[PDB]
This record gives structure tokens, C-alpha cells and sequence, in this order.
DNA sequence: CATGCGCTGAC
DNA sequence: TGTCAGCGCATG
């Protein structure tokens, strides 16, 4: 009727250590209803009474060369972009169907889908096979086309470019991601200080200090969250997520406006 | 740079 | 016969 924290953490760390081939020191774990650590600089897990992981933070899982390489390219592409966000894969937003994102054909989407996602997906696989099996079991039940389009288990990738003193960015405003049917997987890039650009869970009073190469697995639909400002550097991050629509709404294999016309005549 | 089409939880 | 801001995406 109640899981003991000591044993569960021993198991999660054991599986993580063998899969990621690195030891996570000073790891901690807390039930979702309990008091959460105010500051997380090390491996961290939260869960419900049943023991399913609703949050997992693994520091520095990505290899240095990989993080550095993707950072230089991201910043290069983003310089030639206006908006501070981008999306690859599919989106159902504001439509009763899943559509291919506009960025996919652009330089950013091409980079994410063809180069980045295939490599990151392996680390997403490492991650889910450790902390949450139900998530990966669910993701593979989706349409074959999504996996092909985004070259990932997640149908959708969000690209967030946060420069200093930008308070207008959607990640700077406390929110839940309410269309999420599963916990998202987050990866960080760029360069910023470890006292800044942290992810704060507002209602849990918990600050996760995230750094390039770190991974964060958590439910955005349940736990309200916000990202702190940076005074220097450049904070770039990738969010792999799945909207409810991906399972429910139909898919016309085209962009938003085109998929809409097709939707009408489909009747 | 404001408006139209369109969805949806949070209130 | 509830309102509305907001991981889209244009058009002028
Ligand atoms: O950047 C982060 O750490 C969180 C971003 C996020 O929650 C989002 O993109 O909706
Ligand atoms: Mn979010």
C-alpha cells in the first residue's frame, strides 16, 4: 500500500548507472505529495504512491562533443530566424487534426528531424527504459508516420531560444502544458550559468538547475512550471512531447492550412 | 504590426 | 445562449 523510497531509488539508479554508464552521486527521491527539495543540482526523482516516475532529472548525460556541436549549429540557424520558438514533427493546436509543422521544411526543422532527433532519440530511449516504461510503451502505439516524420518516439519537438532579458518568452511565464498526454523529455544546450535559467516548479517550490547536456523528464500537464531569466549567455532547449491529439485527432499528412481544406472536403 | 480560423483547459 | 488566453499560421 506504500512503496519504500530507499529501495525504489536503489533500483532506478542501478538501471540508470548501467544504461548511461555513469554514476549519479548524491541522488535523492521524494513522493509527489511530500516536501520537494528546494534546490536540485544532482540526480532527482519524484513519483506517486504507486512508484511511477512523474519526474526524473539526470545531470550531464549527453557527451560534451555532442552538446557543443548542436549548440553552434542551433545558434547559427536561430540567428537567421525571427521567432524565438520553433517546432518539428506534428502539431494539433487550434485544429481538429494533426498537421505537419511549418518549420519542418525550413532550415531548423530539417536540422532537428534529419540530424539531431535520430541521435537524441537514442538517449530518449535510454531514459524511458529506465524511469518510465509506460511512456515509451505508449509512444510506440502512435502512427508510424509520426515516428518517420520526426525521427523520434515523440511526435513533436519544441525548440526554445532564450536570450538574456527576454521576459516575453512563453517559458518565462508560469504555465502547465495542458495538451500533453505524456510526460515530456527535455534536453538543454547553449551556455548559461548554473544559478540561472533554472526550471522552477512554482507550486512545489523546487528549483532544478539545468545545464547543457542535462536531461529532464517530467509531466508538464500536472506540475506548473517556469524558467528563470539568464543575465548572460544563451539558453537553448529542446522539448520532446506528445499532445493528446496525436492519438485522437486524424492526420492528413500536410501543413495546417492545407490539412484544413482537406478536412472540410473530407466532411 | 492587428485580425481571422480554430481548439480547450482553467476559471 | 460563458469567457478567454494561448507550444499555429497565415494575411495586410
Ligand atoms: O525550458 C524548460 O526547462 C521548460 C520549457 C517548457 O516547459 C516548455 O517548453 O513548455
Ligand atoms: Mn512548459
Amino acid at each position: 500500500h506504500m512503496i519504500n523510497k530507499k529501495s525504489l531509488l536503489q533500483n532506478l539508479l542501478s538501471k540508470c548507472k548501467t544504461t548511461f554508464q555513469q554514476s549519479f552521486t548524491n541522488a535523492n527521491i521524494t513522493l509527489k505529495d511530500e516536501k520537494w527539495l528546494k534546490n536540485v543540482r544532482t540526480a532527482y526523482f519524484v513519483c506517486d504512491h504507486d512508484g511511477s516516475v512523474e519526474l526524473a532529472y539526470l545531470p550531464n548525460v549527453l557527451p560534451k562533443e555532442l552538446v557543443e556541436e548542436f549548440t553552434e549549429k542551433f545558434e547559427s540557424i536561430q540567428t537567421g530566424r525571427k521567432k524565438d520558438t520553433g517546432y518539428s514533427g506534428i502539431l494539433d493546436n487550434s485544429m481538429p487534426f494533426n498537421y505537419v509543422t511549418a518549420d519542418l521544411s525550413q532550415e531548423l526543422g530539417q536540422y532537428l528531424s534529419e540530424i539531431v532527433n535520430p541521435q537524441i532519440n537514442y538517449y530518449i530511449s535510454k531514459l524511458l527504459t529506465c524511469v518510465s516504461s509506460r511512456t515509451i510503451n505508449y509512444l510506440v502505439s502512435l502512427n508510424d508516420s509520426y515516428y518517420a516524420l520526426n525521427n523520434c518516439l515523440y511526435p513533436s519537438t519544441a525548440f526554445n531560444s532564450l536570450k538574456p532579458s527576454n521576459d516575453g518568452h512563453r517559458i518565462r511565464k508560469p504555465h502547465k502544458d495542458n495538451l500533453d498526454i505524456t510526460p515530456s523529455s527535455l534536453f538543454y544546450f547553449g551556455n548559461f550559468q548554473n544559478t540561472e535559467g533554472y526550471l522552477e516548479l512554482t507550486d512545489k517550490n523546487c528549483k532544478v538547475f539545468v545545464q547543457p547536456g542535462d536531461v529532464l523528464f517530467f509531466k508538464g500537464n500536472e506540475y506548473k512550471h517556469v524558467v528563470a531569466n539568464i543575465t548572460s549567455g544563451w539558453r537553448i532547449g529542446l522539448v520532446y512531447f506528445a499532445h493528446k491529439g496525436s492519438k485522437t485527432k486524424p492526420y492528413y499528412e500536410d501543413t495546417q492550412k492545407n490539412s484544413l481544406k482537406i478536412h472540410k472536403e473530407t466532411k
